[PDB]
């Protein structure tokens, strides 16, 4: 049993003034807002109960927006941030959510998308112990933990925004654990950037041989939306897609529908608010039309 | 005389749903920035420095986080609300208090201008004292808007909304001038079929009395409105491209009201500090050593 | 042991006064030509040896640019069609140039990516009898071949252009036959609208139990850029995958690398020339990059 | 009566490969070819006679495309040349073109737009001495020549490419000369780069105080479509006003119609053709609605 988080608080300094009035997350990509991508990705992940962290003013939107969770199949909680020191502070506020169970965290501003991407959570999710990143080839590998690999492809080193990488994989910001990961964090101490580093986590468990490094291909995309040019190249890449197909990506109430989580009715229900646009009109079509 | 200015920024974005569930339109970013900096600047480039921004009740706190009281840039914002999207002539009755007796300017917060002149062309509507002045503009679907006849001369004679039959793709855009009988007139109307005060019944009570100015905007303009998420994109790309070709930016409050001398030098980079770490705080320090025609 | 074909003559009347100096398949898709694309896919597909087919006009301005195909380990070879009276004119065409083998066809201005599209071609091409297709599900598929689908999801029809389409699914542009396509093709009677119909080559095998149409999921990106708009968006889709990653897509020189078509010799050789810009320089790093 | 001359030959070296097989300024900018646009720069400044001139062997494509000129009411001829030698070397080729005539140059994948672009063409076009260039605010001007301002804003220097730039004015490639120009031209030396430079032209003239720099603010649109992601983003750029507008840009056939350079039954016979598409439908539809 597994339990999830998103970490969506963050300043958003950078992208300043556009991230003035809200949270980055809640901004939308194309047709809806950030967090429903990682949002998805846990529900593909087969996760239904949910951790959302943020800071202490931008909460009340979040649950403005997404509810109790009840009406897609989920279980929705709350917690606050006060300040961003660190991806592994999510586990030390979030200890109690997490309790004796298996978890996993996941970027609120983190977009995913991918053929067998659902296979692939499938699989992570799945491992019973141990720790499971991902690995994705990127342009500045600096920004991020770099991973480096042995000449048979095995992960032996990982150093967080190193001033020369060792390789360009990143480790994206999607993370599963078991339940070493609390007592792991609770041992943390602030890196001379003063943040509690998953970096640190991540290390922890690839020095007891638990940690698993599973490459994510070119053929994925992995989206981070950090800057004003990358938010609309991805807003852009869901146009593109979404308007060749006819289907729309990270729709919560499709997936928690295709995941039998709500029934036909149900989606009706969801439908009938939203029916004079095209998402509600989307949602309707879903009740009659077998997708593949 | 002076003339202050609306930012009408309420509206439901229902369409837009579900992107628009948790902020309003108007906060969203067009690249760069919240969409409402696009129309306040157009206002402030109008010489217009007091603006009653317009919103639903739910979001004026938002607004008002993010623009404060106006003094930073110069300005004098105040705020109002807008329990339900009524028509866009309900403006004038929302604002009549706030106008008073000056001649005023009624923006919508969604739409966005950008041209070579359009500072002299909004100077020249601004200048007028008397009357109201309009912008007409071609478009592809005309239809979806206030629509323009012309005479034989390009003298407009008549508007229709939303007519099933356009008679010209010229549509008027959202920016609108008026003298002091605006308020009286907005005060008299009655909705339409549509369950909406109509501007362009305004449009047209002006027009009826020979005070209606209709100047044409030329395609040379870009008149962008993000009314739909393709739309949405491509104003944000259209203004992505300028930015980072010219290297300067488009519908920057704090460089606009350094350029009108609303604020000094000292004031400008007490601006940027907070904003160094970033692209757009970088920007304004470098307005303080670099002439730019 | 299979042929492939890539057929990118065609008018584009539609896309004139754009296309009046040059074909379609030569304009670039944001930073190389759409050709390379459709060419990347054969090439992905196990494909060495070609026949491009062409305008009559075209075909030297195709040769001036992809070359006899040595210098990527191909065998390129080059045909004409004075009209275009459909795509299964291309094995009319291609009858001497396919002769006994199993072969495949894709059209060049179809561009297809996504995680796991090399092994999706690699179960397609390694078949040894009947045809294979794909589905794919779009917002308009009555501009295409469009196939009907049983209650449990097995194939039971296709109908090129119809009023009513029965589903959504299209069959893309890329096609993988066995030796029964030619006789097939010769056989066939001009349609109303005056073309050789796939679609009815297709039905053929359907006929006898031998057509296999896969799903081709949401996960993959089929993109034919077939209007002005939809070019536009083809060429961004890449380029926003090109700069997250550093990779790049649908380059033959790395293909061919990466197959162990060529070796590195001949890639430092290939990257000479194109050493003062991007791609040359992309080329060079993959000499002393891992990348998985 | 002043004459221009496009110069669209250059190597494309940088934008290798996607544009080996043809020139780059016979590829479209969204929904029709590049040269177009400035074609349109130079009718919109009135003139009437013009060369075109580029590699020798594409020149036969760009004489496909563009005809003798009588169709759109102009004069076209044409002109090769063999090495990128300069701007400058335009006068050269185009000396005995020019004769004793004023003259114009502009390159041939610049992109301008704006409001009052058209005026701004008559003034420069209808100066009968000296010459005229434009000024432009850009990010990188070190890519191109310089001018250099003093504190009333007059024009006092210019540098071509310097490693340190005076100021971020760059002086566009569209060029206004008297009969100056060629004599000048014809005593140029070939600097460092190896290229006869127009900054060498503009100075000439600036020496003798009958150079006149024109700021050409932040209203228009000055691009050049030199790398991949310009080339897209000035497609882009074009899209978003004609789907907005329902106007085109660089419609010859519109421009020529609008200065009574072709009459009404010239246009509807230059519409037939493309009729079954937007471009002729939009020529159509120039037949009966007025158009400010
Ligand atoms: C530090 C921190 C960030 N955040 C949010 C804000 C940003 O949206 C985003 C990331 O902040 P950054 O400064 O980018 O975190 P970061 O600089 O730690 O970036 C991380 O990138 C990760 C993907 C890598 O896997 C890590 O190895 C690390 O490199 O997450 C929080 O919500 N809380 C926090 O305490
Ligand atoms: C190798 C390669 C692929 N491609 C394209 C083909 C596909 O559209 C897309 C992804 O290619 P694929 O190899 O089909 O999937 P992939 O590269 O995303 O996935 C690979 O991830 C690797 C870590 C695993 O070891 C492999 O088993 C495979 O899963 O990229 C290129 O354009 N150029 C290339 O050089
Ligand atoms: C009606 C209304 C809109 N708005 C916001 C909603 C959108 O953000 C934007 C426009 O709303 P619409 O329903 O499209 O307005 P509209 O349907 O009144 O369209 C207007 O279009 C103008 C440009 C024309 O000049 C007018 O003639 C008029 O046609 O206005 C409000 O804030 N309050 C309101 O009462
Ligand atoms: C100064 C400024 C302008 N703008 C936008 C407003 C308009 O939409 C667009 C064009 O600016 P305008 O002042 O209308 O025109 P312009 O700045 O393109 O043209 C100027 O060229 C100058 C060199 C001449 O001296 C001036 O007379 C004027 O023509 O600029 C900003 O967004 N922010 C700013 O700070
Ligand atoms: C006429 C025309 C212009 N253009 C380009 C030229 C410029 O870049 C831009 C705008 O054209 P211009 O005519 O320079 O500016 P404009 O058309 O935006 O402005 C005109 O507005 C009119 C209402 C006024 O009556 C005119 O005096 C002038 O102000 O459009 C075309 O691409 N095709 C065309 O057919
Ligand atoms: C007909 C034809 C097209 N072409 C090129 C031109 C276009 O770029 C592209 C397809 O042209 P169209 O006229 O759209 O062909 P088409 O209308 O037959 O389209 C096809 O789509 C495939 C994807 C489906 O599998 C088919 O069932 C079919 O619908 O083919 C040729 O090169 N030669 C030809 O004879
Ligand atoms: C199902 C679904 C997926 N997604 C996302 C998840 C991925 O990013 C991408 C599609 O991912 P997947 O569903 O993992 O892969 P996929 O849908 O491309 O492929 C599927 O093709 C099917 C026919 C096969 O039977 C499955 O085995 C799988 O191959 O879309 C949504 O956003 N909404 C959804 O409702
Ligand atoms: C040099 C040259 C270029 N060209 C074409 C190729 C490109 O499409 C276009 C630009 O060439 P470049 O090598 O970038 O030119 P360039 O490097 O000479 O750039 C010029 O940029 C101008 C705008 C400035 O006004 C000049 O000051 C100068 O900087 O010129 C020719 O057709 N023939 C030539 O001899």
């Amino acid at each position: 049993k597994r339990k999830g988080i998103i970490l969506a608080g963050g300043s958003g300094t950078r992208l300043h003034p556009a991230t003035l009035a809200i949270s980055k997350q809640l901004l939308p990509v194309y047709d809806k807002p950030m967090i429903y991508y990682p949002l998805s990705t846990l529900m593909l992940a087969g996760i239904r109960e949910i951790l959302i962290i943020s800071t202490p003013q931008d909460t009340p939107r979040f649950q403005q927006l997404l509810g109790d969770g009840s009406n897609w199949g989920l279980d929705l909680q709350y917690a606050v941030q006060p300040s961003p020191d660190g991806l592994a502070q999510a586990f030390l506020i979030g200890e109690s959510f997490i309790g004796n169970d298996l978890s996993a965290l996941v970027l609120g501003d983190n977009l995913y998308y991918g053929h067998d991407f659902h296979e692939l959570l499938g699989s992570a999710s799945q491992r019973q112990t141990g720790a499971s990143v991902f690995a994705y080839h990127v342009l500045d590998p600096e920004r991020y933990g770099v991973v480096e690999f042995d000449q048979g492809g095995k992960a032996i080193s990982l150093e967080e925004k190193p001033l020369e990488p060792k390789s360009n994989y990143a480790v994206t910001g999607l993370y599963f654990y078991d339940q070493q990961v609390v007592d792991i964090a609770r041992d943390l101490k602030p890196s001379p950037r003063g943040e509690l580093e998953i970096t640190d986590v991540n290390r922890a468990y690839l020095e007891r041989g638990q940690l698993s490094v599973e490459i994510m291909g070119r053929g994925y995309a992995w989206l981070d939306t950090g800057t004003h040019d990358s938010l609309l190249e991805a807003g852009q890449f869901i146009a593109t897609l979404e308007n060749r197909q006819g289907l729309k990506v990270a729709c919560p109430e499709e997936i928690a529908y295709r995941q039998k989580w709500i029934d036909a009715a149900q989606l009706e229900k969801l439908a009938a608010p939203l029916a004079k646009n095209g998402y509600g009109q989307y949602l309707k079509r879903l009740l009659t039309e077998t997708v593949y």
